């Protein structure tokens, strides 16, 4: 009875261990799978933000081009205002 | 003699017509002067208003450029939190591969 | 009699001076006409160039607005990847609290 | 000798188990700590992106205001161009 109980226990522990290591291997593999998917959703969010980064770099360059164009328009209007001021003052002298 | 009375009357006709012409000319000249004065003042007022509005627009574009720079700064810090996140998830990946 | 020769000579003096004045007036008038023509053509050319440049600037601002919208779309998708990341890290947090 | 070996083994397994559960509790706690820090770096990146979101909403509103202002400038220039065209044509008629 004693050695029968001890042999029965040893087989139970042997079965428990194999079931333990198999679950421990499944845990380590699912932690790998769920972490990878997280890593691209990390990296994809990074690359989509970097795309936006360089779009606003382009937007700032285009704002500077627009600013030069309006500055040239203003210089033409200053010239025109000068010429029209001379004509106004001439009419005032008549 | 007799032609002398036609001379005198021609002269008198001429002086009446010169006076009439002087009045007609002065009225026409003052109307064209007024019309030219009003058009000159309006063209100067218009070009000044247009010019002023453009100076306003340039101030607005200067502000927009400054705000784009702050937006750059804001999106830089967002990239930092994303890189550290990349980093620690990669730390967990490396440690998991080594079991 | 004798005054008649002063009359005739006065008339002759007057006709010479009227002819001189006609020439002087025609030259002055043509110069002021040319000056006014050139200034009018230049003012029209200037305001047309200014106006055209402003139409160019409006096209540029229409483009900038369109690009801001695409930037909105790009940053929306970035928020999606950040929310799902939020979501799965929260999934791991909840599961860890339950041990 | 037999029962001495079996008692010695039982004490070893008892000591191994307590050392196992203590390490298993330390593992579960560090996974909690490292995941939290990851979660704010997630959420802080989210809130800083949302801040940028509403800045560009403001930028688009300001672009529309600027567009109206330039459209009003253009209408003044059209008026001025009309008036100057009439003066040009008048000078051409002289």
């Amino acid at each position: 009875a004693l050695q029968e109980l001890r042999a029965q226990h040893e087989d139970q522990v042997e079965q428990y261990k194999k079931e333990l290591e198999k679950t421990y291997s499944a845990k380590l593999d699912n932690a790998r799978q769920s972490a990878e998917r997280n890593s691209n959703l990390v990296g994809a969010a990074h690359e989509e933000l970097q795309q936006s980064r360089i779009r606003i770099d382009s937007l700032s360059a285009q704002l500077s081009q627009l600013q030069k164009q309006l500055a040239a328009c203003e210089a033409k209007l200053r010239d025109l205002e000068d010429s029209l001021a001379r004509e106004r003052d001439t009419s005032r002298r008549l």
